[PDB]
C-alpha cells in the first residue's frame, strides 16, 4: 500500500479541511523529502500552536497572552467595540487598517459542534463591558448570512436600552463587483439601504 | 480546412465575446445539425432584433416600441427615477420585484467605443426630466467600480441644487458573502457605511 508510517501521515494530514486524499499523499512527499531542521520546524509549530493557544480575557479573541495585543495596545479606542463572532472574522476586520477600536468575539455564536473542550458563547460578557464601561459605539461586523443577521438583531435589542450606538456593517454591492451580475437579493439590499447624496 | 460555408460561420460566431475558436465549432455544427425550421428561428430572430432594436424617448433602455414599456405603464411611479449606465443593469435592477420607480439610463457614461452608428451620452436629459417634472427621488444604482463613482458624484452635484432627493444603492458585502473572505476594499467600505441600529 504505503510504508506504513507514510501510510500514516497521509491519514493525519487527510483529517485536514480541503485537504483531499490526491494532494495529501503529494504533500507527505514533499514534507517527507524536506531537510530535517525544515520539518522539525513544521512540527514544533504545530503543536505549540495548540497549547499554547488562549483567549483574550477581555475579547475573547484568539492569542497566546492573557490579554490580547489589541486590547493591551493603549493606541487604540476602548471606546468603539467592533462585534464579531468568529476570530478570524477580527483578522479580516483588522487588515482594514483604518479602524482603532477594540473588538469583542462572540463566540458560541458559531455553535457548530461547539463546546471543543469547552467552548461557549460570550454574549453576557459582552454587555458587562458595555453595562460596566464608557462605550460610545458598538459595530456589529457579522454576516449578511441569515445567519449573520438576527446576531445583529438580538444584540442590537440587548444593547439599545444602553447609551450605545449601534450599529450594522453595510450590506450590498462589493467593491469592484458589477450589478449587472451581482446576487438579487444583495443587489435587493443594496436598493434596502440606499442613503443620501 | 473546412466546408467554405461552416468555415464561414465559424468566422462569424468567433466574432462573439466569449465565443472561443473551440466553442465555436461544437455550435457551428449544433446549428448545421438542428432541424431547418429551427435554424431559420435562429436567424430570423438574430437580425430582427438589430434592426427592430429603439431607444425609449423617455428613459432611453432598449425597446422596441417608441417609448419603453415601464415608463408608458402607469402602475409605476414616475417620480422615482433609477440612474444606471447601461441598459443591462435596468434588467438587473427590474428582477428586483420590489421597485416601482421608472429609470434614467445615462449611455455613453460606459463609452469604451461608444457612438457606434451615433450612440452618445445622456445626462443633460436627465436633468430636463427632473428640471421639468416633479420627482422625489433620484437613485443613483451605478459600479462600486472606481468608475461607477464619480458618475454617482457628478450626478449628484448636477441634481443637489434641485429639491430633490438623490440617494446611491448601498456599498458592502453581498448576501451570502463572508468578510472572512471579501475583498478588503469593500469590507473598507463596508466600515464606512454602518448605519445605526
Ligand atoms: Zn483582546
Ligand atoms: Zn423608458
Amino acid at each position: 500500500y504505503y510504508s506504513t508510517s507514510v501510510a500514516k501521515l497521509i491519514e493525519e494530514l487527510s483529517k485536514l479541511p480541503g485537504i483531499g486524499p490526491g494532494t495529501a499523499q503529494r504533500l507527505a512527499f514533499f514534507i517527507i523529502n524536506m531537510p530535517l531542521d525544515e520539518v522539525r520546524s513544521l512540527s514544533q509549530a504545530i503543536i505549540e500552536a495548540k497549547e499554547k493557544l488562549r483567549y483574550c480575557k477581555i475579547c475573547f479573541n484568539i492569542t497566546d497572552k492573557e490579554v490580547c495585543d489589541i486590547c493591551s495596545d493603549e493606541n487604540r479606542d476602548h471606546s468603539t467595540i467592533c462585534v464579531v463572532s468568529h476570530p478570524m472574522d477580527v483578522v479580516a476586520m483588522e487588515k482594514v487598517k483604518e479602524y482603532k477600536g477594540v473588538y469583542h468575539v462572540l463566540h458560541g455564536v458559531i455553535s457548530p459542534i461547539e463546546g471543543v473542550g469547552p467552548e461557549d458563547i460570550r454574549i453576557k460578557e459582552l454587555l458587562e463591558r458595555v453595562r460596566d464601561g464608557s462605550v460610545k459605539e458598538v459595530i456589529l461586523a457579522t454576516n449578511p448570512d441569515i445567519e449573520g443577521e438576527a446576531t445583529a438583531m438580538y444584540i442590537a435589542k440587548l444593547l439599545k436600552p444602553f447609551g450605545v450606538k449601534v450599529t450594522r456593517i453595510a450590506h450590498g454591492i462589493p467593491v469592484g463587483g458589477d450589478l449587472e451580475y451581482t446576487d438579487v437579493v444583495t443587489l435587493s439590499k443594496a436598493l434596502e439601504g440606499r442613503r443620501e447624496v
